[PDB]
């Protein structure tokens, strides 16, 4: 009868039997366990070890298993899912389905998982009442039996199903067992951009409750224009029978304190011809001065709800934290508590490089504390529904969130073709109202969400008008279709440019300037997807807080994403690696489109993740003379826990410091006046650099927190002083292959063929294994290679560009190498032609001036053909022959930084171990750079100038050429690359150019020098 | 399987393997046929003579009625109700179900009704192409079989069901096997004031299509300013295997002069980052000072909309009439071609003495002229989708509709339990999405209304919605829920006084007067219901056209109603007699709440 009906490949059955949504029960038998919210005997949890077997088809499994164990069945830990235990292969595809698109059929080749269970049950839970099984989250669709009786059907992975087992238990053993397919008609709405897995991967629990029980509640929270008085709106449903003894009570606790209550018999207000519910009620509580909800402040109150008879018997409690808040949307503003917000937000999947989609307390708790160290105040659910605690934890903590219902279509052709079709309508529906049911309660939900990447189409409008009747409290944001549809009270783009229009047919991304003043535009914009984080990223990432700052309709945006999705894989000797899209057999594939966060899966951070933090602080600085105005970026709440560090410092070296308590009111500013400040004697720029401290432990921080900085140039003396005359004269000398200059025992060597310092002695120790020559390219980074489809290649992408011009085959053919005899130098005159197929592509003229105090001075001049796509870098390169273990330098630090993200990296001096100067992407690529560079030293080298270095055991064409980290062996000796030029690296997205053009290096002529000495 | 699934008590399953809604369609294969609008060779009735045998439960039908006639099974007529034949009695009720009020279930003793055909299908409609059954209208769920093997499932009484039948037919004899179900879950939305009646009573049809076909078209006119000049805009869409060769010609006649022509390929503009439709075409067509359609002078051109060749071999036709007419709302006045209406409409039941609910085209053409002829210009569909040939009627003869969805849970308490939970939002969208995807391109249609009855609840809001969104061209009317909410364009109270003030607890009806100018108003008024008409009544009738001539924004009303829902019973000497609720043993029952007519 189930392999009859094929209950999986019909979109108009989403269910069988399941029971209807509500908000978190727990079935409490005593108030005080109710509120405070300890562990109820009446919800009883069954994780752990269940029996497991796989099969290639449903037609495949045979009906013994409906009434026993199989043999060769396997014990497996629930949750999980089952390709982590190695039965199929996880697959990674973005957009193309992973089945053959035939709506609503699915091929007959549908691996399925047979779980089962067997369990006791006591006798007075068989005496009484009613018994549920809660499935949390299954993937994507099951059949479930009960000591062999079939109970029901469920589809929609993301959301709890739940059906009842009074008829079916019995006292003593019972046995469970359900049949999970892999594809079902639902996987046509679950086409996110994500491992595709399955299994039973969130919770299972059984559930008592008596006869007569509380089936539903809702908590709305009203206030006055000041916010000073507020109603607790509460509205009971009972299910069972209606006797006049019965009694609802309403308590409202902060901590220990009874802080309002109300009681009730059943009996709503008349609402039609035929009369009101009698089986609802609706209790008002009054409240003096609540204490508000926010991000800043989390305000928690505990709401108890009493079913109970009028002599004052308890029947059952059930609870919600509940927080004061009020969202909306007005004259254009979203308003939380009457102040307009600025969304510091970012978006996160469910995603755990060991255990695949199952999600625990210690993994949430651990990113809601990195997000909050980091100044992010809001996450956005993509794209489903999270597990149950994710929403308990942002009410603790402090986080706004967007809630999204579990629909994305995008590998439909036209991506609307499921969503603009009626018959679709009643699977959509039960995505979007199941989840509002479920959440409505939270108040850190603050945003409702119809979906992701699905089109425009007329079910949308539907669901869009059904959340906006059933819940007025919370805006709906939908991004398809162009991002400002009828759908959406918000517009909200994803990866729209600061300045720059994208004019595409039908879907435009104007710049988000521009959009916020079309012609009849009046609501606000906040990015869904922003700054896309992938690799070596978060190029330009200012240029947004800048615009968010200025302009009120601007709210902020959620950064894509939080966390790179990469597996765990092991090679022979049991070392683990990390696994992208390909790497399991799967086919076909996405490859490591998959890696998009500021924080490696594991949770350590990404060098991006700096920037973010420094863009999005709280505090806002300026200078003025010797005053600092500090600026505050709260709504709410006064600077309590903060103090100001401020510190000057010539040149690296200390000289005076400070600290100052910070008292500036939500959104005031405070003037922070400075000692006098000592004039030094020597050379140099001073710096001064402010930090703000938590010098007090948080929920969420240490103490010693550093939350803010910002640094300014002061004075300047520059040196007037000219280098002392030293009384040696450097040697020359004259073979047909080479110029050799020699300094006491410093040795210096120039191959008359080649054109450039091919070795260097100190005593009668080699220090070069490469020549030291010019470079022009960088090994690509995932921004340059810009690629989303595996199958799709870009001729606009900059890798493409730099490959067809011949950058990376451009051989250097030699036009002049001279040597001259001056007073007290040797000088060296050098100039090479980079030339591809007849074309020059660079030129380059050099000078190497060798004096008496053994420094070598080299100046440089490069032409670049205008009609050549602009390069990459313009520096040097060698390969050392020793390897030291410290890099000590004078300038930006002490993170990798690029010139398109600098503004979060200190001048200062800095000492970092070398495995500290190599950023250990997964993809490999250029990495580690160090911009606004003007010492650094290295074993004996130093080098001085103005330019940017990277050092490290990998060459670029090593790098270049590597798929995965793990596949890295470190070279004989160091590379060491300086430029005095280098491009921006973008990430406004990541499959279509996206640096600006004040960070491409188009001039036309560059010139830069160095200093390389022996300290 | 079937009685051990009973998808009648299950609100999530509407129906199983039934094919998409759309306008109707005859498959001519010859485009002359079809603009002269002569009948189609592809387009068969099976009306006439089925068996059928009466059985008090679905569990006491045996096993070998799939396979071949049952030797205690009569002859009737198809389309009829059983009730009508004396099998057994038709119930009238007005709120109260006619059922325990327990959703989704419905009792065990639920009469079923079990009809069966012969026929012989031609060996051409075997070759190649699709053949589909169509019913029109069976009440209230049915299983159909096909030579003994299972097809399909369907609710909803009063919009056509159709199955694909290709994969079950023989050459020779087939046999088709009907099993209706008197009650279903379907039956808690039917809850309409009116005799409680079942079996097969519209139109029985097959229909043969070619395997690459146009599966839906939609007409729409777009005007200037002075209606000196119109563009048509037809939508077509294709079913079956692309090729590059295909084309769409749309053609539009008025008499025997082609008008308009245009010509395509398929292949839609771009719609999204993902592409466009490849298996859609829209062509417009330019019409310099063309007729324009109203009550007062119907005038009606002929679209013909041909799927061919590149050559030019036509592979299949189909044709509507269109009339241009512009509907909207503009400063709180319903203008219809820039005009304000004064509407003279009458609700209007599919009722006939002797036949129950089986309509045919003498009673439908009979009641059209004595509606004009009583100077009516509009008639309200209470409270379910009509028999397809009402509207084209209409079309010709010129009246305005108001063309209702099938959903009304009066007996409930309160009037929105089902209305404002989610989990009947399937049900309902179904009755609202398959009325519009019928009906759309009918010109006498000018308002769209989302049933009777029903309280207010978030499913109303949805689906007014989806239908502005689908069908921006005509406004949405719903009366429940105090005749004001936000799921209506228009206040449309039903029985509100012209100067006296009704103000019960929650739904207030203002007389219409002051309903107009309540702080914020600005909707236009027309009443849904008003002047009961039950026997000798019609008094103060003056008044409210007074009213409606004085103030513009008062736009008129629908009279209750149109014809007494009376049936015959015979004496003992076989003279014919009047009979209302109550006279056929039925109880409870509403007695002579169920005669309102003016005729
Ligand atoms: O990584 C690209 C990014 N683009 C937009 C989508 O919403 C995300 O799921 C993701 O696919
Ligand atoms: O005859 C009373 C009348 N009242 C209003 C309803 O809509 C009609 O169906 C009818 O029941
Ligand atoms: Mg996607
Ligand atoms: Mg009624």
């Amino acid at each position: 009868v189930v392999l009859q009906r094929r209950d999986w490949e019909n979109p108009g059955v989403t269910q069988l039997n399941r029971l209807a949504a509500h908000p978190p029960f727990a079935s409490w038998r005593n108030s005080e366990e109710a509120r405070t919210d300890r562990p109820s005997q009446q919800l009883r949890s069954l994780n752990g070890e269940w029996r497991f077997a796989w099969f290639p088809a449903p037609e495949a499994v045979p009906e013994s298993w409906l009434e026993c164990d199989l043999p060769e069945a396997d014990t497996v830990v629930v949750p999980s899912n089952w390709q982590m235990h190695g039965y199929d292969a996880p697959i990674y595809t973005n957009v193309t389905y992973p089945i053959t698109v035939n709506p609503p059929f699915v091929p007959t080749e549908n691996p399925t998982g047979c779980y089962s269970l067997t369990f006791n049950v006591d006798e007075s839970w068989l005496q009484e009442g009613q018994t549920r099984i809660i499935f949390d989250g299954v993937n994507s669709a099951f059949h479930l039996w009960c000591n062999g009786r079939w109970v029901g059907y469920g589809q929609d992975s993301r959301l709890p199903s739940e059906f009842d087992l009074s008829a079916f238990l019995r006292a003593g053993e019972n046995r469970l067992a359900v049949m999970v397919l892999r594809w079902s008609d639902g996987s046509y709405l679950e086409d996110q951009d994500m491992w595709r897995m399955s299994g039973i991967f969130r919770d299972v629990s059984l559930l008592h409750k008596p006869t007569t029980q509380i089936s539903d509640f809702h908590v709305a929270t009203r206030f006055n224009d000041d916010f000073s008085r507020a109603v607790l709106e509460a509205e009971v449903q009972m299910c069972g029978e209606l006797r006049d003894y019965l009694r609802v009570t309403v308590s409202l606790w902060q901590g220990e304190t009874q802080v309002a209550s109300g009681t009730a018999p059943f009996g709503g207000e008349i609402i039609d011809e035929r009369g009101g519910y009698a089986d609802r009620v609706t209790l008002r509580l009054n409240v003096e001065n609540p204490k508000l909800w926010s991000a800043e402040i989390p305000n928690l109150y505990r709401a108890v709800v009493e079913l109970h008879t009028a002599d004052g018997t308890l029947i059952e409690a059930e609870a919600c934290d509940v927080g004061f808040r009020e969202v909306r949307i007005e004259n254009g503003l979203l308003l939380l508590n009457g102040k307009p917000l600025l969304i510091r937000g970012v978006n996160r999947h469910e995603h755990h490089p060991l255990h695949g989609q199952v999600m625990d307390e210690q993994t949430m708790v651990q990113d809601i504390l990195l997000m909050k160290q980091n100044n992010f105040n809001a996450v956005r659910c993509s794209h489903y529904p999270n597990h149950p605690l994710w929403y308990t934890l942002c009410d603790r903590y402090g986080l706004y969130v967007v809630d999204e219902a579990n629909i994305e279509t995008h590998g439909m052709v036209p991506m609307n073709r499921l969503t603009d079709d009626p018959r679709w309508l009643p699977a959509m529906s039960e995505r979007v109202t199941r989840m509002v049911q479920r959440d409505r309660n939270h108040p850190s939900v603050i945003i409702w969400s119809l979906g992701n990447e699905s089109g425009h189409g007329a079910n949308h409008d539907a669901l869009y008008r059904w959340i906006k009747s059933v819940d007025p409290s919370r805006p709906v944001q939908y991004e398809g279709g162009g991002a400002d549809t009828t759908a959406t009270d918000i517009i909200c783009p994803m990866y729209a440019r600061v300045d720059e229009d994208q004019p595409f047919p039908a879907v435009p991304k104007w710049s988000i300037k521009k959009w916020l003043s079309l012609p009849g535009e009046t609501r606000p914009l906040i990015l869904c997807e922003y700054a896309h984080a992938m690799g070596n990223s978060l190029g330009g990432f200012a240029k947004y807080w800048q615009a968010f700052r200025q302009y009120p309709r601007l709210q902020g945006g959620f950064v894509w994403d939080w966390v790179d999705q990469s597996l765990i894989k092991y090679d022979e000797n049991g070392n683990p690696w990390s696994a992208y899209g390909g790497d399991f057999g799967d086919t076909p594939n996405d490859r490591q489109f998959c890696m998009n966060g500021l924080v490696f899966a594991d949770r350590t951070p990404h060098p991006a993740l700096t920037e973010a933090k420094h863009q999005q602080q709280f505090f806002q600085f300026r200078l003025s003379g010797q005053t600092i105005e500090v600026t505050s970026e709260y709504l709410f709440r006064h600077s309590d826990n903060e103090l100001l560090h401020w510190m000057v410092a010539l040149d690296g070296k200390p000289l005076a410091s400070g600290e100052v308590p910070l008292d500036v009111a939500p959104q005031g500013k405070q003037l922070i006046e400075l000692p006098e400040l000592p004039q030094p004697e020597s050379a140099g720029q001073l710096w001064l650099t402010v930090r703000v401290v938590q010098p007090n432990a948080t929920a969420w921080s240490e103490a010693g927190h550093i939350s803010a900085w910002q640094q300014w140039r002061l004075a300047e003396n520059l040196s007037v002083t000219l280098p002392a005359a030293s009384h040696a004269i450097p040697h020359l000398t004259t073979s047909e292959m080479d110029f050799c200059i020699e300094l006491g025992n410093k040795r210096w060597q120039f191959n008359r063929q080649s054109g450039f310092l091919s070795q260097m002695w100190i005593g009668d120790k080699k220090q070069l294994l490469t020549p030291l020559r010019d470079q022009f390219t960088r090994a690509p980074l995932d921004n340059d290679i810009g690629v989303s489809e595996a199958t799709r290649i870009d001729p606009n992408a900059w890798v493409e560009r730099w490959k067809a011009a011949g950058h990376y085959q451009a051989e250097a053919a030699l036009l002049q190498c001279t040597a001259d005899t001056l007073a007290d130098a040797v000088l060296i005159t050098t100039a090479h032609a980079w030339q591809h197929q007849g074309k020059t592509l660079f030129i380059s003229r050099k000078t190497y001036r060798i004096d008496g105090s053994g420094q070598m001075a080299i100046t440089v001049d490069v032409e670049v053909a205008s009609d050549t796509p602009h390069p990459a870098r313009i520096g040097l390169n060698c390969q050392l022959a020793q390897v030291a273990e410290r890099v000590n330098w004078l300038g930006l630090g002490p993170q990798e930084n690029y010139p398109d993200r600098l503004t979060a990296a200190c001048f200062d001096r800095w000492d970092l171990p070398l495995s500290d100067m190599y950023t250990p992407y997964v993809f490999p690529s250029e990495n580690g750079l160090r911009c606004g560079t003007r010492e650094l030293n290295y074993g004996p080298h130093q080098w001085r100038g103005d330019f940017q270095f990277n050092i490290s055991r990998y060459s670029q064409q090593q790098l270049m050429e590597t798929s995965h980290r793990h596949l890295l062996h470190a070279e004989e000796g160091t590379w060491l690359n300086i430029d005095g030029f280098h491009m921006g690296i973008g990430g406004d997205d990541s499959w279509s150019p996206s640096v600006s053009a004040e960070f491409q290096l188009s001039a036309g002529r560059y010139h830069y020098q160095l200093v390389w000495c022996q300290k």
